[PDB]
């Protein structure tokens, strides 16, 4: 009667072991009248380990020591199989079949609808986010755009990409946005920088085209930094707000008036549905002193330790974490529902 | 020589046609740079690797040219950056494969989730990357995002799930006039031209037996004109052709002709393509230029149009190929030099 959830997590980037700390309370807390877990651990370089979830840690208890478990199986996946998908790669044997993947892999390709994409391959269905909502929020030129074609409110930007970087100087730049300036890469908080003069931008503006393509330099903007839970498919809802002050805490919830934490509630929603988020996503805000609410950033792949902002702002809306993560799994497995009664010729 | 790992077939209704593709690249291909290996993806979904000497069935006949049944079913390593794919009866790798020229019609192939794959096999691959693809699948996607480049799209409104009863046929109408036409926002079937309400309802149910999204636009008067955009961040776009028949060079100004280029090169920098793509446009009688679908997969056989654009322009379908092959290796190693 129990789904076999299997939770993928870790990964290269360096939030490897925030993502080992989620698994480890989601393990801790996911209702095992429902289910069964099954851990698929990316080591940092890229390569996956299945365990028991009695054998998936080392030095659990301690954060500055915990690992991922070495498996002694090699998994890989079948593509294009609708059952038995993953097997032993050197025997050959299928694995324990996996009902739902529940994937907190960080930064590159964990995020960025690569997963997503292997995961469609091999028709395995998946909480959060598909390939392109996954793809589209994680590049956060594409993000703003799509949101202030929705009419919704973005840091005023220029985004820089190799064929039109060398049109722009920094007197263009400062012209129609001002100073300071935060200069960011479209996708990956690496490669940051706040800018207050023509050295800074250039040292900034060369770092973070160290890291991606493209750099998105964006207008200062002077606000309170609120975040926003949101939860669901076709009819998403929005938890309170929370805020981050610098201690950096995690307030929940924001003390902000009701009117306003409404609003910032409408608009994540609107932008989740812009975006095609699915499942789960976080919306990062600043919330001006004209309570204007300007969108940074949409976070398919919220934090999912129990001291995280995404879950504590559920539990501060009523939904404990063991009912979160149900959610999110009969989310999953609706969505998937949904789309293999798609029909795909005539 | 390197190893070109030609993906191919799959699971739609246009894996015949991938089939005249794979086969038409293997003719063509240059030799004297390249060696092919050829991964086909059976009707069912699953990879093989193929010998070139008999892959084919009625491999000279369209009607029924097939992909031959092989014993060996391949599989993934997830995160392997080498010896990612092997034999999954014998668990032995396959050879190293240096890039892969995809060509999987249809939706995993076209829509993210097969480049998705390959990203994660540390593949270098011919064409659009995960976001580019996944975002010019979705026709509601690529209008938003060339609208607000300031590049013409056919005014719409786009019906989901959740929103489908709020939309009355009488609030369409008012928004956006008749006719109008119905589609899939990612999948041509499922498009409906709407002259009434009748129409109207029977079309947005078709188009949502395909789709979760459903995109309903104005109806556009013009002629039909395709252009074929070939590069990564330096991109150029062929001559144009129309469609009444295939007309090749389309026979319009030649400062129309510019004009249209200059258009769909905007319009796929707009979506991050990279590689290649088709640009549909509708020409209007004031010589506007209405943009209808950019596609990451064109044809690749020969009566496709892309191929044929760019022959008429003066590029040989062989060099084509090696070009296509040259800019993903090129976009991987760009990649490759990034901080981690
Ligand atoms: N446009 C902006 N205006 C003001 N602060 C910003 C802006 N962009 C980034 N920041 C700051 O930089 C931090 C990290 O950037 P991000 O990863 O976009 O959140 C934020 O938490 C803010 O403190
Ligand atoms: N908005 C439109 N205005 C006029 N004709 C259209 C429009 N959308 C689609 N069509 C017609 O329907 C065909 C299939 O639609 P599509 O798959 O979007 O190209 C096109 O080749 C056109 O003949
Ligand atoms: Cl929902
Ligand atoms: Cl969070
Ligand atoms: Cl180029
Ligand atoms: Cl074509
Ligand atoms: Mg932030
Ligand atoms: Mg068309």
């Amino acid at each position: 009667a129990k789904m076999r959830v299997g939770i993928v997590f870790g990964g290269k980037s360096a939030e490897h072991e925030v993502s080992l700390q989620s698994a480890k309370n989601i393990v801790e807390a996911i209702d095992k009248s429902r289910f069964d877990v099954v851990l698929l651990g990316i080591d940092k370089q890229g390569l996956w380990h299945i365990n028991d979830a009695g054998n998936y840690l080392l030095n659990a208890q301690d954060p500055a020591r915990i690992a991922l478990r070495p498996s002694t199986v090699t998994l890989a996946q079948i593509p294009g199989r609708e059952a038995q998908q993953l097997i032993n790669a050197e025997s050959g044997q299928p694995l324990a079949a996996i009902d739902v993947i529940f994937p907190i892999v960080h930064g590159t390709l964990g995020e960025d609808g690569s997963l997503q994409g292997m995961l469609r391959m091999a028709n395995l269905p998946f909480v959060g986010s598909d390939v392109l909502g996954s793809a589209a929020c994680m590049d956060k030129d594409v993000t703003k755009r799509l949101l202030r074609d929705a009419g919704l409110a973005v840091a005023p930007f220029i985004t820089l990409t190799r064929a039109n970087r060398a049109q722009f100087s920094f007197a263009d730049v400062e012209a129609k946005l001002g100073l300071p300036l935060f200069v960011k890469p479209a996708n990956q908080s690496v490669g940051v920088s706040k800018v207050k003069n023509e050295e800074q931008y250039h040292q900034a503006v060369a770092l973070a085209f160290e890291f991606d393509h493209k750099v998105v330099v964006e207008q200062g903007i002077k606000g309170r930094e609120i975040e926003c839970a949101v939860l669901g498919n076709d009819h998403p809802q929005a938890s309170t707000c929370g805020e981050i002050v610098l201690n950096a805490q995690v307030v929940v919830p924001a003390a902000i008036a009701p009117e306003i934490n409404d609003k910032i509630r409408a608009i994540a929603v609107q932008a989740y549905q812009t975006l095609g988020c699915s499942g789960m996503a976080r919306v990062d805000v600043f919330l001006t002193a004209d309570n204007e609410v300007v969108i940074n950033e949409i976070n398919t792949l919220p934090g999912f330790t129990n001291i995280s902002m995404y879950p504590k702002l559920w539990q501060a809306s009523g939904l404990d974490y063991t009912s979160l993560i149900t959610r999110l799994i009969e989310l999953a497995l609706e969505r998937h529902a949904a789309d293999r009664a798609l029909k795909t010729s005539m």
